[PDB]
């Protein structure tokens, strides 16, 4: 029950299996390639999460045997976007994998993201992003961490992918193992593109001091603050 | 008596003032801008270091007013390379300026360099390199950092430039505030191009772990490791 839709348009279909993993029938994407999923609450627990975007039946490494997504029409998501639409933040305990085709993940609590232990599954990008996504024009325009002061918490446990990994808060705490093809993490109060440059920045009432600590197994690690003055304490 | 320059050809002129500053008269740059200085030992007290960089008279900040280099003969450096070819490693306890035009400043010793509160003055790059240029045909070609195991290690009291900063060594541990405008930090066994393009690396024979402690104060940090296996703990 970590993870619960909206009940409009944009809810995914949520149920559980053996062993309590959870699979998501994402919703249908745009015409840009993006399924937009909003919810009311978006935790993964250790049995892990199954975000289906297949178009064909097949296995799952954590759900077993699935069908094709029939939310998809034909046409699989290349950016699946998850949103967190209340004012709960989200827990990631576990694996979240990407059933079917490959795509990117973004995962957008504007309330906090807890990562200890998690991990993605066939993703070629995975961003943690406490902050919103911006919306023009019923595009996607890209992210805001603007006048928005939480946390995204990585614990003890850490956070494994063969991926690239995006990691964008006003601040970050994270004291485990970071595991990722590449890492770059933005901090401060920021907006930024769809790709995740840095479009405008704006100074905090207060500091926002960001806590590297535990290890970073990765061939590259970028690291961006913009809040003047706050720094990255390693 | 830190700064002793190689007998031949490419030993700079060195000498100290009031205080105990060291000032480098650099050698004559070569028609790329290239100052090739060669020491047999190069170390940096709490006085600091000045290199002459200068066309004309004017007032250092750490040694008073100084005469345009004679070596110069009317050309500036655009970078000055110091070189340790003897087997001493490299402590720097204090500010190296340089002294007239700015320059970018390449210290390469292989056998280790330790910062303990060193800085960098009028200098729009900074790099300390635990490994060997490599000239071909005359010419500055890069760096090697292959088959070397010796340390970057920065101390409690760290490193402060306005400029930018690249960290090139087999392994890094530091331990103090590094203030740059921004850092740039190579770990492993590679070559590098003049620039600090990774041109090829190689599997350590034994694990290269670098240690980043303390905090890092710059907008933008990039951290690029290639000893498979190898982590930066943080």
């Amino acid at each position: 029950n970590g993870i619960v839709p909206d009940a409009g348009h944009q809810g995914p279909d949520v149920s559980a299996v053996n062993g309590g993993t959870q699979v998501i029938n994402i919703v249908t994407p745009n015409n840009e390639g993006i399924s937009h999923n909003q919810y009311q609450d978006f935790n993964v627990g250790k049995p892990g999460a199954v975000f289906n975007n297949a178009l064909e039946a097949g296995q799952s490494q954590l759900a077993g045997h699935l069908n094709a997504n029939s939310n998809l029409n034909g046409q699989a998501a290349s950016l699946i976007l998850n949103e967190v639409v209340s004012r709960n933040p989200s827990f990631l305990l576990g694996q979240q994998e990407v059933f079917g085709i490959a795509a990117e993940s973004v995962l957008s609590n504007p309330n906090g993201i807890t990562c200890d232990g998690c991990g993605f599954i066939n993703t070629s990008r995975s961003s943690l992003v406490v902050g919103n996504p911006l919306f023009e024009n019923g595009q996607l325009k890209g992210y805001s961490t603007l006048n928005n002061t939480n946390l995204l918490s990585l614990g003890k446990n850490g956070l494994n992918t063969t991926g690239l990994l995006d990691l964008i808060a006003p601040r970050i705490d994270s004291r485990g193992k970071i595991t990722a093809a590449e890492i770059s993490a933005f901090t401060g109060q920021n907006t930024f593109s769809q790709h995740f440059d840095i479009l405008s920045s704006q100074k905090p009432v207060s500091a926002l001091d960001s806590y590297f600590f535990g290890s970073m197994q990765s061939g590259r690690i970028r690291i961006i603050n913009t809040a003047e003055g706050s720094g990255v304490k390693l």
